[PDB]
């Protein structure tokens, strides 16, 4: 049995009433408890994820079946039976908070893991490749898929304009409309590192490596008549699956898999094993079970936690560490720049954002400082042995440099179209003819030359391919 | 042809790639257009509106048929055929910015009229009465409506937690829950200004007032199994469907009309003609005609002209006043008040916001101050003949007050039940039906004891109206 | 002996190089440690305080000597013997952060008392009475008083513009200007209430009060010239002098003391008691021992504590209320109302801000949400027992109204110059000629009208006091 | 002859007082005007700039004498005769918005051109070189600076600690403690770029460059005696001089000259030639004189153009580079990473930072756009020829890279102390005594070990420096 209370802790006496002249007439503005509830009621929204709006989060547990010692030195991996905490959000990409999880897009899974020597972010998406390769693109993509700036409403003819000028989004786009774009929901579906990083062991030898995260409840994807007919009844159905699966101690979980490459196998490869759209194959890099994460706690409040949850790609560990791949390069900035706009400069003191790890530095103040700092010395060098000083144990590697120039330049052997054709040629008739259907129902309305220029470029990834959606759309390309 | 620019007007050479150590290394700090295009990129998103966050916006004209200036001196309202500019928006209530319009809530029908002595914004909703009575429980009503904080996920257990005990709301769930709850689109739709305003004319008298918007185009609404074939397909075809009715020249239109009544009626009444659960009857205050509204420009920008839009029932204009409606006084600070948050301490600057009428004061300074201030005077009074002086010619009126103490009390004559019964049975036995066929959905799954004070609200407006409720979810309501 | 570390806790190899091609070559954007570091640095500051920028800080405890129960309920108040903990910040006015502690001014003296019902705010001034006696005209009393919006310099032309076209100043203006218009510093310096309050008893009996603050220290000041000997060596030296004292172990005091004042004596006095523009005589209403408040403790950081602190003239306690004052009236407002921006919607949970007494209600989420909310109740009425729920033994008075229309009128027996006189009056000869000295060197430079004006305002108050000013300033007044 | 008016544009009956209940009444809510008025008036302020915060602005023009072709592309250098328009902000460093001209301190000298091929800023302060070459050093050196986070006062101690162990710091302080250290106004005052750019001319051949600005006026200096005189009267002489001096016609004005050096002279030298803790010989390097900018125009408004001017030494222009100084690269990003902050994601837009050269391109939104947008096409590449374009006529070079893998590393001939000493000997026999006794009054209350280090710094700068700095002080130094 508790009282209301202003934020100044005073009891509320009323909390029906405004005060007024009488019991009808005009509202007086000594009522510091109806401003004070007002105030606060109209500054609750904080701006949503320029991308990734819609989204959902849990925490659970990731566990160590195989130590990665020999490959690297990272803390959380380095002894079987070894458990992290972790928190997940998963999302959709496009549309706005509010938006339904039936649409097509990838979808976002991005794993914190709380770990003895910081928080390592693994922020990834289903999918395993992504559509362009430079991160400069990435505002360019984003506005041709997100609704028209004059209408408010999603356009295939301007993203296909973009991708198609795109070539390099070849391959992505085989595999987002495969009925893998439109995931059943957020259980049954892939995880992926999509980037090549750098891991980096105790003799300071470094692989290249890409992750994969396979669910234990097998993936399920929705054809576009199952996803509208979920459209139709829950607009939030993904969301609603998540939660209630961890309600009910129906704990979903993952395994981990990574595939590991030498350095030197760059100069042998007809790709650049860098270039985010790429895969590597599983035949010559097999998969290596790593662990297993189980999620199996619901947050306590939905916007302190998933809605203000920041991952990064730059929060790296001692032993793992970012690639040479420029999409990713722009990813190291990009998310702690909009978190601090989204959340504050002090968003990292957001609870579900603190390491499990000490912090300890020479940063200060900031919007909402609540943290109670002390001290005189908020500078180093200074002379005082207790205050906090670098530690050399714990440097980066120094990657070898082999251009010679500062440059803007495209990476060699972009090879935009082969693993596009290796892909289609692994599907199933069935799911060939998924493919054709549903780049045939987001074509059939687009303006000709880009339509055309479409059908080019997934005929150069495999003739079958490019002729089968040609004449499912009523195309004739003889001439070419 | 143009060049693509830095916002600093430099040319930029590349558009397409980092600047990197060669044409595969990793990324440098040094390249000014990716970091000034991807920060701005990561601060596009600004809060949406904390409620009506769906919205869709249009342009057009107001045209007065009947001059009105015996009841009120508002110059756009002075003299037949005279034109007045508008901007209005249209929204749902509840969920954020990507939901579907296919859901049950009243709709937003704000209308911004640009006046020759200022902009009068007239923020209506679709249907005439609301929940409450008083802007105190203005934060719990929307918070037992919204998302479960918990679970991101609208709950009827919690809407109805707060319904029932908050019985004044029994009228407006009988508006909610017949299928005018969802309007088939924007256009086809009522308009009102919901609470009593005072009108004053040049001798100084005052009459009370409402407004109602008739649509050219009918009202049109969906039931359940309507709404969710369209959800199906499309989760934003009202959105659609205005857009399109202006591109193809069919130009919706509403009437706007008034109810006139004098201040000496309060006593002749058995309800409070400022309480916002109220209608006027229509026989008694017969609905006078004063004009017509048509929707012909689409903008040019929906996030700088509707997203960025905003109304409040506080911009009012000579001759037009609030009412001691203690809802509507609470929404007098609450709209600038979210505002300044939402846009900035100069959101009445961002141009859909300016008026065409001039703007002159002492006002300064401010996050995004782009007017080009000048002068050494920005405080009066002042020496200075040609500096802004008040003009006594614009005061407004001096309402009297009935009462003598500083008080928070509910009005006398709340009469919560009756105007509901009225309504009951107002409706044909078809839209009888359907009211008892979506509260009924809505209503099964909550808990027992909420279930019956909803039966019992209900019953108290009309006995047939609660039996057929109560029949209709297997409740036995015999004792009672 | 600790590590520095990251933000995310990873421990910091290097802080004294940044990440770049070679030794000497450009820097690269993958160096998560500089982009952080720098990232944060870049947002340290927030906006200064709109007035009352220049300020500093201090703890301690105030202690009942009197209980006060006859008079007030105040739990603060209510027990002789009884302690409460209390924050207090000092301040000059209108110039800057950073801005000289030898500058005239008032000076603030704002007590924050952390009470079991919820914290107390007493913001006061040095000075007792105010320049205006309506919150409308305080923006262009500042403008006035402020740098000059072109040259950011103060200009006596301009504030005197103001003031003496604002005769309710002249009292205000008469104190400002005798030496307690520099203080020495802000131990040996008055504080003052400024308004009359009321004071509400268990029984439900209403007084007037007005508080002072009596320094164990003794009041003391400084000339023109001793000024600026100080200026010339410090520009702090009343911030070192506070905190060396406490340091010092040399811990200044006030002693409070109230004036009480029945209601009832409105209608016999010649000024109205709540115009703040007003004193009310010692002799007819005694001072009257309360306690004694001594600060003994210095915050830990300026800026979390002193910069972020928040008080607000509405952070009222049971058996303390706001008068009828309209300077007074806007204040309630306006404090709250500037924090939002200033510190963020969630201000209240800055540790200097929070009260000891428990917080409970149904207001969530803002910028910078940090509290760990759970629960999936925010709304009220609700069913449930256990949660929040209003209290009505905390209710407020309900004072009497005695106007009939709402209004914008001038308060009767605004009697601008009679106490104006009667304090020029009470200085000895040498006060007298130190104010006039102060005005001459104020005035001599102004438009020669306004110059008039300034003599004709304080000639009303007393012929000798005006005749002085005049003869002073080679100021022919025969005509008049 | 004007009204007042709301921002709505409705005009104001009575500026003068409150809307109440009778003339003496508490207030009510329903007074737009008063919360309109009080509500912006509360939001004024914006955050200081987090360096230079105390500053003044005049617009003038620049005009080449000697043009530049042969070394740089620059447009703006391009011809003989050739005028740009210019806004300059001066500054102090260390200090708040209102603290005073007459402290010791760097001041800035920032110059923002508006030239035909975008704006280009040269972001420069009267001494020629820097305490530090590493930018992660920079939010160490200036906590150390500033007032001390516990008492908000500046402590020797603390800045010495850091510049003592940081030895680089060795020759910025033989100027700093010259009387230079306190220019006697802004325009009596030398300007430097600090940094080495690059220049680079059509055929794509590179220069490395140093600017100077040299005063019409003369120099002048203030002893520490004289800084304290003008102190005592005036905390804002250098604001009120620069204003004064354009307002009487008297504007000042400054000769640009640059030193030339080949890329190929790094190895002719003994320092780092872009190391900004050294200067270049002007006996092996001279002078070239440029052209003269003349500042003939205050603002009109010091808010909206100084307050809110944002410079970047990343706002280069074709033909002038950034070079490897590793100082410089930390500032390119900084700048418009802090501006963003403190100004909005919009800042470019605001009059004083907009360039007069066209601005095209695919950014959009964020909070305050009020640029009108309009079109469909926000993405690049896309089919329309007639949207802005990449420019391939406007690349940056392509430096060549010496390092050949990622590091962090000191560079190589750090050579802290041997400039110190050629600084030192070309002081006048005054000079070195002014230096001495300014050194002295600064280190006398310092701790001892740090006092000593401090000593020997500057002993093996020049053995007599040292000397006269430890006898003034009274520390014994044989023995070292
Ligand atoms: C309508 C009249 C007045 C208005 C509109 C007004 C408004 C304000 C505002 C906006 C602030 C900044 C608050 C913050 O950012 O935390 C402030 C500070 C202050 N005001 Fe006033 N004020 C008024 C009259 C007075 C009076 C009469 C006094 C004393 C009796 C006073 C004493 C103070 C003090 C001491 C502070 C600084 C509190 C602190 O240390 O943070 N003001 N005022
Ligand atoms: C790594 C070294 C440095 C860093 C990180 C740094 C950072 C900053 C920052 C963040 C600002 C605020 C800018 C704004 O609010 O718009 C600033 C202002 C300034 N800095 Fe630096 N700075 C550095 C070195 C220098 C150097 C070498 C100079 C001169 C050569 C300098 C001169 C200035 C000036 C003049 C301003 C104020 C510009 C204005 O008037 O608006 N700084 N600095
Ligand atoms: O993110 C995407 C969603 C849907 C698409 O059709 C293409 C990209
Ligand atoms: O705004 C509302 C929407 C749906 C409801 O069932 C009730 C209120
Ligand atoms: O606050 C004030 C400072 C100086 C003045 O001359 C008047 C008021
Ligand atoms: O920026 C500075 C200010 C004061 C000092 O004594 C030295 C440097
Ligand atoms: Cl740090
Ligand atoms: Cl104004
Ligand atoms: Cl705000
Ligand atoms: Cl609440
Ligand atoms: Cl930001
Ligand atoms: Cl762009
Ligand atoms: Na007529
Ligand atoms: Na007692």
């Amino acid at each position: 049995h508790k009282n209301l209370t202003t934020n100044q802790g005073v009891p509320v006496g009323d909390n029906q009433n405004s005060r007024t002249a009488g019991h009808r007439g005009p509202s007086f503005l000594d009522d510091y408890h109806l401003i004070e509830k007002l105030a606060h009621f109209d500054r609750e929204r904080i701006p949503e994820r320029v991308v990734h709006a819609r989204g959902a989060g849990a925490y659970g547990v990731f566990e160590v079946e195989n130590s990665m010692e020999k490959h690297t030195r990272a803390a959380f991996l380095s002894e079987e039976g070894k458990q992290t905490d972790v928190f997940v959000r998963f999302s959709t990409v496009i549309h706005p908070k509010g938006s339904p999880e039936t649409l097509r897009d990838p979808r976002g899974f991005a794993v914190k893991f709380y770990t003895e020597e910081g928080n390592y972010d693994l922020v990834g998406n289903n999918l395993p490749i992504f559509f362009i390769r430079d991160a400069l693109k990435f505002p360019d993509m984003v506005h041709s898929l997100k609704p028209d700036p004059v209408t408010n409403i999603q356009d295939p003819d301007r993203y296909w304009d973009f991708m198609t000028l795109t070539p390099e989004s070849t391959h992505m786009l085989t595999w987002l409309f495969s009925d893998e774009g439109i995931p059943a929901n957020y259980a049954e579906m892939r995880g992926s590192g999509v980037h090549t990083f750098r891991w980096v062991n105790k003799y300071g030898e470094t692989k290249y490596v890409k992750y994969h995260w396979r669910p234990s409840e097998g993936i399920r994807n929705l054809s576009m008549e199952e996803a509208a007919e979920i459209q139709a009844n829950d607009f939030q159905h993904a969301t609603r699956d998540l939660y209630d699966r961890i309600e009910k101690g129906n704990y979903p979980a993952w395994d981990l898999y990574v595939q590991l490459m030498p350095l030197s196998d760059y100069d042998e490869l007809d790709y650049d094993p860098c270039d985010p759209t790429k895969t590597w194959s599983e035949e010559d890099y097999p998969l290596q079970k790593v662990g297993r994460m189980t999620l199996n706690r619901n947050p306590e409040n939905f916007f302190a936690e998933t809605e203000q949850a920041a991952f990064t790609p730059s929060a790296l560990v001692p032993g793992i560490e970012a690639s040479e791949d420029k999409l990713l390069q722009g990813r190291l900035f990009s998310y702690p720049d909009t978190q601090r706009h989204r959340l504050g400069a002090n968003y990292m003191r957001i609870p579900v954002n603190c390491p499990y790890a000490p912090v300890h530095n020479n940063q200060q103040d900031g919007f909402m400082t609540t943290t109670r700092p002390s001290g005189h010395i908020n500078y180093e060098p200074n002379r005082y042995d207790d205050q906090p000083k670098e530690n050399p144990h714990y440097k980066e590697s120094e990657p070898v440099l082999h251009g010679d120039r500062m440059v803007r330049q495209k990476i060699e052997k972009p090879n935009d179209f082969k693993q596009a054709g290796e892909k289609y040629r692994s599907y199933s008739e069935e799911e060939k003819q998924a493919l054709i259907k549903n780049l045939t129902a987001d074509l059939k309305g687009v303006n000709e030359k880009t339509k055309l220029l479409a059908i080019c470029n997934f005929y150069r990834a495999d003739e079958d391919y490019g002729q089968r959606l040609a004449d499912s759309l009523g195309v004739d390309i003889r001439s070419y």
